[PDB]
Parts: structure tokens; sequence; C-alpha cells
């Protein structure tokens, strides 16, 4: 478990207006989500976003109502 990194997602919902957990970060949910969140999020990807602007990143954040 030290050794290696378990990338787990938070479900989207739990967290995109619900009772959401802590690992889950309420300043930035772009780094919380996979492809599949990602793209039901913000439409966009963890290696998308991950080199994108970090305003235009978030601009779409703030449209689905991530951020």
């Amino acid at each position: 478990m030290l050794a290696k990194l378990c990338k787990t997602i938070y479900p989207l919902a739990d967290l995109l207006a619900r009772p959401l957990p802590e690992g889950v970060d309420p300043l930035k949910l772009e780094i919380y989500l996979t492809d599949e969140d990602f793209e039901f999020a913000l439409d966009m990807t963890r290696d998308e976003y991950n080199a994108l602007p970090a305003w235009k990143q978030v601009n779409l954040k703030k449209a689905k109502g991530l951020f």
C-alpha cells in the first residue's frame, strides 16, 4: 500500500452536490475524478486538463459546478 499508490475516484454525484468524503478536496474537484467522472463532470480528462490552462480548465469546472 505504501510502495504502490491506489488511485480511487470519488462518485461525481456524491461530491457534485452531496455530503462528499474528505479525500475529495473542494478547492479542486478535477484532481479526484477519472476520465469517466472527468467526462461527466468536466467533459475533459485528468491528462488533458493536466496540460491545459489553469483558468480555462477551471472555466469548465464552474460551468458544471465542480470547483
